[PDB]
């Protein structure tokens, strides 16, 4: 009752400014099969070479979670120009409508990140865009419902935790009722319910009553508690 998808079966799409790796299904990569899973509606694995970027485009109706891994990444809504750096997360509930366009501002530096899309519980909420600088040990709580210690909001019944675990550390998950849950490696090696997965792989569990998490090295994952159907 989990499915592991390795790094090199995501839909991949070279654009010469834009290397990107896809989880789910999006723009000319399409599988029925790699649709989405509970909420998680798109993993996108990005590389955008030094001083390119996407232009003016529209979002609507979606939280967005950007978290950068590498550079920085320049942000300008319609009003915003904040910036992004490596280590830090940065939503953006969209609901009636928005128009971003985001950019690698450094001309020495690429800039790689995972895009993340959640389906918001509701349409239509007010646009919205926070953005915290959530280490080195121990289970980060990044997104949840309330922003609880510490987190951001996110329009869905869903906590992602930011985990980074130290080699041959074991943590269990508590997993809720009828819940699903994707792990999205980030870097490193890990082992959960017997399932070994390295850097850029994701499993995505379901009708499973717990879940144990093996730092087979020191590693950092993403956690998507996710709800039912
Ligand atoms: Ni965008």
């Amino acid at each position: 009752m989990i499915y592991l998808r390795k790094a090199n079966e995501r839909g991949h799409a070279n654009h010469g400014w834009l290397d990107s790796w896809h989880t789910f299904s999006f723009a000319n990569y399409y599988d029925p099969n790699f649709m989405g899973f509970s909420a998680l509606r798109v993993i996108n694995d990005d590389v955008i070479e030094a001083g390119q970027g996407f232009g003016t485009h529209p979002h609507k109706d979606m939280e967005i979670l950007t978290y950068v891994l590498e550079g920085t990444v320049e942000h300008q809504d319609s009003g915003n120009k904040e910036q992004v750096p490596a280590g830090e997360f940065q939503i953006m509930s969209a609901g009636t409508g928005i128009r971003h366009s985001e950019y690698n501002p450094s001309s020495t530096e690429r800039l790689h990140l995972y895009q993340i899309w959640i389906m918001p519980e509701e349409n239509g909420i007010t646009p919205r865009y926070e953005q915290r600088r959530f280490a080195v040990q121990g289970k980060q709580l990044v997104l949840s419902p309330d922003a609880r210690d510490g987190s951001l909001k996110v329009h869905q019944d869903m906590e992602l935790y930011r985990w980074a675990l130290l080699k041959d550390e074991q943590s269990v998950h508590q997993i809720a009722a009828e819940r699903r849950v994707w792990i999205q490696v980030v870097k490193g090696n890990v082992t959960i319910n017997g399932v070994k997965a390295s850097t850029s792989d994701g499993l995505a569990i379901w009708d499973e009553q717990a879940i144990s998490i093996h730092a087979d090295s020191d590693s950092e994952v993403l956690l998507f508690d996710l709800p039912p159907v």
